């Protein structure tokens, strides 16, 4: 990796544009207002570990960068200069501070997240040099915030149907590994979705978790055995309840996720489960039931056709809320076509028909980790204030035909109102001490991360009121 | 990196799953049938099979890592010790795999086989489906290519109808996406895929990728100018706005530089700051050496129209031999935001409809060109369609009962010409009998081995449109 070539090719050639004798570059980042009101911080960590922190220039780094750019712009716009003297002066160490909320924290929009200024004058261009990295943060944020908005309409609805929690943190599940843009997207997304819940299939996230936040835990999510289409299919069509028997009877003694719907969803439930095989299902644990999972057709009404079928092969009791719920042997889980608007729409269903949400649990894949974008948090960073001849000036855009675009003006602090809400202070009127202290963290200055936060500080910082 | 580590948690468990006596699994990767994306560009499987299949990918201190991760995450010991140390002590921890795959840059219809995956050993036959995840990864590249290549037709079809050529059509879409993706590995992977139809990028992570991966005759893949941002315009302060032009305009004198123009006021940027304060350092600039005007907010359609109506009251347009007007070669108009495949279409329809050529406009996408893409989307999907068990070769499918579009492809598959020149998988191992042309997946992976290789040109040239 080189930190020379991890931006916009246009920031190669911003050190030309700034006005002359500018000593600082003062940028910030904020989900931007205009329903997701409130965001989770979170990934930031990860980004000044992997690639900001310590010796990022070379060099041999510097020669390379140097040799793509005067082939990329057919040009010589490269600032050498500017990356010899980081190199020189500072051992290649980013003379740069950045302040940051702490990860896990819950901030309405509208409010700065990250502040990010150059500690030298003469690296004044290399504040937005980094935009581009730092942006990414967008994806984490909006993973860990849209997971967090699910486990409010889960809690909302087990609540309500069940009248506790118990089982809230295992009820969406990380399907998302295959649909997601690469490896290293996996690692940071699966995280995100973990900082919420405890279930995932999506393994790449464990070890990021372990090598840049870390738990008390062993390990910050689980799994449970499961098929897919490959090993019930494989058994030829006329064999599926061969399949089923085998496979309940190899996981005989853990909760075992079997996919039912290769052929007929309603016939596996109602003649295989329900008939066939129900004296291998009626004799299992409590802790280690079936979960029957449908993969196709209409979410919402293969969900309650199932339990409906499920209701009158199994003994079926109805909780002290007066809702429905199957033996403790048996659970389904609805793992296709589950994203936040369709994980509402199943429980408000399954509510209406009197189920418990105590019945169902849900994995989501590109919903949860993928069909997100920069855009549905305005995730943005901007420069608010700059330095020129000695004196500051507070800086912003302010299109005329986008009021929702305009930037926040000079330098910024994040402060608790007398109610106990946030309010981000512009102007540099954090200093005037009428709201206490800012609370911004220093998190980088000078090549070094100067303050971190555990993955179970995080999940602290992020649990739900209730 | 560790290929252990790299699945599905519940593939952990297939090894258990399978019929017994099963000694090969063959699976296949599609873009499932079901507006309507037909045609699908081929393109991303040499990086994984690179970066993660290829060589000793299993050593004894992985196969202890992904035990102790996995005896935590089950709470249970599920994992496959003995597979896995199998294919160390007897391969010297290379794969025994076989993947067939269409070459990259292939335009192939909806619905064929693009690439399968079997066993090349009885007791690897677990291992097929393992690098089901990896793989299927594979959807990203494929989609962003496929995305990319409809854009450009789009925007050949406006620019040889309102100009009678395709000149700088490779350059009409410029890649905006690199801070807008969920990673810097998602950036260098989508970066790529965008030139396999353009040479427009600012995403450089893409260069490194097609340098190391692919390669090109030519020294790099893709090209950029300089550009201004919000920050090198609002730092000059709200009332030197005019100073900041100036000096950048100045400064990039003799190469294209884009100017974004909306800080404050888009309309009396164009109108009196380029129209008119500045027009003497506009109107004396080189054609190789273009202003181009940036809008960067407001509706796309409407405020393109507001700004070539403004410039062309401002600056001699000329019309062309097809009718339409022509802004002057030293003035462009960029439009980077708000930019996907949708409003790409209406900003161009709309143009067209106001008699302005398509030469005056170039877009820029971010997160429409790189992360507004799913794996739904093209229903990229890999599925079991032939196993061995007991010596006899069974052809296994899905086929749900509510979802006719989720049946799956029966048996040994292979890819043809049809004698009308389009593309037809034949299923049940039907490709032995000789009927059709050589099947057109060739081996690509073989036994921890890269067997062919295409550069970055051949998929360029494999991409291009028909015209
Ligand atoms: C939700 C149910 C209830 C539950 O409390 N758990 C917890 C028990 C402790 C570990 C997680 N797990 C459960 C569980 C159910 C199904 C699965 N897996 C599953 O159905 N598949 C994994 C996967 C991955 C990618 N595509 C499809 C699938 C199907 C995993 C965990
Ligand atoms: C469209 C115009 C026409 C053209 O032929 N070229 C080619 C000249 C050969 C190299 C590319 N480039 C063009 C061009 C215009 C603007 C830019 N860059 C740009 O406006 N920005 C870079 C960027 C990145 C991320 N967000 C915003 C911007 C603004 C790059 C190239």
């Amino acid at each position: 990796f080189n930190i020379l070539l991890a931006t916009d090719s246009y920031k190669v050639t911003h050190y030309k544009q700034y006005p002359p004798n500018t000593s600082k570059v003062y940028s910030y980042f904020e989900c931007r207002e205009k329903k997701y009101e409130e965001t989770v911080f979170y990934g930031l960590q990860y980004i000044l570990n992997k690639y900001l922190k310590g010796k990022v220039v070379t060099k041999e780094k510097i020669q390379e960068a140097k040799d793509v750019y005067k082939e990329h712009f057919q040009d010589d716009v490269f600032n050498e200069k500017g990356w010899n003297y980081i190199l020189e002066k500072y051992d290649g160490h980013l003379p740069i501070e950045i302040k940051a909320v702490p990860e896990g924290f819950v901030i309405p929009r509208g409010n700065v997240l990250f502040t990010v200024e150059n500690t030298d004058p003469e690296c004044y261009w290399l504040t937005n040099w980094i935009e581009t990295i730092l942006v990414q943060s967008w994806y984490p944020i909006t993973v860990a915030t849209n997971s967090r908005e699910q486990k409010k309409i889960l809690a909302k609805y087990l609540l309500e149907t069940s009248g506790n929690l118990d089982g809230l943190e295992y009820k969406l599940h990380d399907f998302g590994y295959r649909g997601v843009s690469s490896q290293e997207t996996a690692g940071i997304g699966a995280s995100a979705h973990l900082v919420n819940f405890k279930g995932t299939d999506t393994v790449a996230g464990l070890a990021l978790i372990k090598k840049y936040y870390g738990t008390k835990d062993p390990v910050p999510g689980y799994s449970v055995p499961a098929a897919e289409h490959s090993t019930i299919t494989a058994w030829g069509k006329d064999h599926e309840k061969d399949a089923f028997e085998h496979i309940v009877t190899q996981f005989s003694s853990v909760p075992v996720s079997v996919v039912s719907d290769s052929y007929d969803i309603y016939n596996a439930c109602e003649k295989i489960w329900g008939e066939d095989l129900r004296h291998l299902i009626v004799s299992r644990s409590t802790q280690a039931p079936l979960i029957i999972r449908p993969d196709s057709g209409n979410p919402l009404d293969t969900v309650l056709k199932v339990l409906e079928i499920l209701g009158k092969k199994f003994p079926v009791t109805e909780n002290s809320k007066g809702y429905k719920l199957l033996p403790p042997y048996l659970r389904v889980i609805q793992g296709d076509g589950v994203d936040i608007n369709t994980l509402q729409e199943i429980v408000e269903g399954m509510k209406q028909k009197m189920w418990s949400i105590e019945n169902i649990a849900f994995g989501s894949g590109g919903g949860l980790l993928q069909k997100l974008t920069r855009d549905l948090l305005n995730c943005s960073f901007k420069c608010s204030y700059v330095v020129t001849n000695g004196l500051g000036i507070n800086v912003f855009k302010d299109p005329v035909a986008d009021p929702n675009k305009r930037s926040k003006k000079g330098r910024l602090s994040l402060h608790r109102t007398p109610a106990g809400n946030f309010v981000t202070l512009e102007e540099g009127k954090g200093d005037l001490e009428e709201y206490g202290q800012d609370l911004l963290h220093t998190v980088f200055k000078n090549g070094k991360v100067t303050k971190s936060y555990s993955f179970d500080e995080i999940r602290k910082n992020a649990q739900l009121n209730i």
